[PDB]
């Protein structure tokens, strides 16, 4: 690897980051650095708890820039999910503070966008989903809603 490499910003944050991962060993959460780079990852996330997706694991890749806590990395769902809030077309999840610059900030660790993707997933912003199908039949009978889940799973 080129010298000096090993002293990238981003490298040397994510470097912290995880080793943070692991000393918090977050129940349900899963994440490996798939990249020398450690700038890919490898991430599963349990459904929360009383939530639509309890039992249910959200797999997904997570992206991460040189520019790296100057900007948020980019998260795809490996294999796109029947969901509200992720692009049927992208796999990509519909997440403010990934997608407005505005929303992002500094402060958001490896751990912390672990734990806010959970929970955000978990959560639906039925407001005005991009997923209208999915959205619409977890309104009405979240029964069927999961059965459907299931079903993809």
């Amino acid at each position: 690897v080129p010298r000096g490499s090993m002293h990238g910003r981003a490298y040397l944050l994510l470097h912290r980051d995880f080793c943070d991962l692991k000393e918090n060993n977050y129940k349900g959460i899963t994440a490996k650095p798939v990249s020398e780079d450690m700038m890919e990852w490898e991430v599963e996330i349990e459904g929360l708890q009383n939530s639509v997706w309890q039992g249910l694991v959200f797999q997904l890749t997570i992206h991460f820039t040189s520019e790296y806590n100057y900007a948020p990395p980019v998260v795809k769902f490996i294999t796109i999910p029947f969901h509200p809030n992720v692009d049927p077309h992208t796999g990509q999840p519909c997440i403010d503070f990934l997608d407005n610059p505005e929303k992002w900030n500094t402060n958001y660790t490896l751990s912390s966008i672990l734990l806010a993707l959970q929970v955000m997933l978990s959560n639906p912003v039925l407001e005005n989903p991009v997923n209208l199908e999915a959205a619409r039949i977890l309104v009405k009978d979240e029964s069927l809603y999961r059965t459907i889940l299931r079903l993809f799973n």
